[PDB]
């Protein structure tokens, strides 16, 4: 299991504009695309990434390498994020990749808000970790994905994805 095979099994695969858990238009393996209410403004923002008239439809490949990209700018800002790196320079290989979903996900800025969480993942708190990592909104809107990447953060295993 690596990194891009957890995001896969975490936000699926769509080949056409849909809208993502909080309404927004997305596209491919979580791409997003914009916060805009509207689908023309999503349309074009498509277009733009993939470089020709889409027409709101992606193929494989192409969904594919905007997965690529979107995970190499996650790790990327990371390591960029004076609050980020520290935690992600502690860990073990399997619970960085936890950390990585998550910024796919919501963001770094988002991330950088989990500020009690990082600061137990630095010191190697697993179980208390965990208990603050829960009391989130991310848990209580997508309770079945944050379960599995609290359980990786707690186990340092995939066992969650098997
Ligand atoms: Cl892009
Ligand atoms: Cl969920």
């Amino acid at each position: 299991m690596n990194i891009f095979e957890m995001l896969r099994i975490d936000e699926g695969l769509r080949l056409k504009i849909y809208k993502d858990t909080e309404g927004y238009y997305t596209i491919g393996i979580g791409h997003l695309l914009t916060k805009s209410p509207s689908l023309n403004a999503a349309k074009s923002e498509l277009d733009k990434a993939i470089g020709r008239n889409t027409n709101g439809v992606i193929t494989k490949d192409e969904a594919e390498k905007l997965f690529n990209q979107d995970v190499d700018a996650a790790v990327r800002g990371i390591l960029r994020n004076a609050k980020l790196k520290p935690v992600y320079d502690s860990l073990d290989a399997v619970r960085r990749a936890a950390l990585i979903n998550m910024v796919f996900q919501m963001g770094e800025t988002g991330v950088a808000g989990f500020a009690n969480s990082l600061a137990m993942l630095q010191q190697k708190r697993w179980d208390e970790a965990a208990v603050n990592l829960a009391k989130s909104r991310w848990y209580n809107q997508t309770p079945n994905r944050a379960k599995r990447v609290i359980t990786t953060f707690r186990t340092g295993t995939w066992d969650a994805y098997k």
